[PDB]
């Protein structure tokens, strides 16, 4: 399904099932397809599952401009308002956890019953004087540089090495997970995926997280090589009042796929809470 925002951007979204709405916000450089296993599970359990493609990702249009978290957040706000959702549970994975946080910081929680930050970027990835445990800018520069040189290879390298922990001792890649990650990545616009690197790594969601006044689940692997857990999941859980954190021992960043049934069960229990 498609909806057009006030600025003319066409957002593609999926909407399956009936019951309380659960909105999923995907990671970079993926699209709504990456959430399909949590969506099929939860819709079968009696919920309505909604997942949109961020601007410039998947099937949404690919604007040259507005590839930043304020806009991501405002596009999500317009989708929620368009569907007139009430009592929604917003789940964001990685960059999409930043999207959810910024949506709440800019728009509040009148339409939100609960939120979840899964392997998510908040509060702030970048190493700064206030965030000394973050990652150095050179890391993100490296990702922009590989994006411009050969993004199709970058995606294959990310999925083959850090993203699913296939580079860990005793582990080996599997082609279905590498190529599906690559495939979604190639549907995104090059400009949109490129500009998103700064938006997921430099945006500081600290103030957004202090405005979250609804039950919040934080899920993070402690072997996440892409979004280091101390400066993300642990730090989010500390900032969000009343949040619950589940640390998956030894789990990598893409735990939606490597710890699928575990995550499915944790999301359902959280919703029923």
């Amino acid at each position: 399904t498609t909806f057009t925002t006030r600025d003319g951007t066409q957002i593609y979204y999926k909407d399956w099932g009936s019951g309380q709405p659960i909105v999923f916000s995907h990671g970079w450089p993926l699209n709504a397809d990456s959430w399909e296993s949590q969506m099929i599970f939860l819709a079968a359990q009696g919920y309505r599952v909604i997942a949109h493609d961020r601007r410039g990702h998947g099937r949404s249009s690919q604007p040259w401009s507005g590839n930043d978290m304020d806009t991501y957040a405002d596009d999500l706000a317009q989708l929620i308002e368009h569907l007139d959702l009430r009592d929604a549970v917003l789940f964001g994975f990685s960059t999409g956890g930043g999207e959810v946080a910024r949506y709440i910081g800019r728009h509040g929680t009148a339409r939100v019953a609960k939120a979840g930050l899964i392997s998510a970027v908040p509060p702030l990835m970048l190493k700064t004087e206030a965030n000394p445990g973050g990652l150095p800018m050179e890391v993100f520069d490296g990702i922009r540089q590989a994006s411009l040189a050969d993004r199709s290879q970058l995606y294959k390298d990310l999925a083959s090495g850090p993203f699913f922990g296939f580079n860990q001792p005793g582990a080996k890649s599997s082609a279905g997970m590498v190529d599906w990650f690559w495939l979604q990545g190639m549907a995104a616009g090059h400009k949109n995926a490129y500009d998103c690197i700064k938006a997921f790594s430099e945006t500081d969601f600290t103030e957004d997280l202090k405005k979250i006044d609804v039950p919040t689940l934080v899920v993070h692997g402690d072997a996440d090589q892409v979004v280091p857990i101390e400066a993300s999941g642990i730090a989010s859980a500390a900032l969000v009042k009343g949040s619950t954190l589940k640390i998956y021992s030894g789990a990598p960043h893409g735990l939606t796929d490597t710890h699928k049934d575990q995550l499915n069960a944790d999301l359902l229990a959280f919703i029923k809470g």
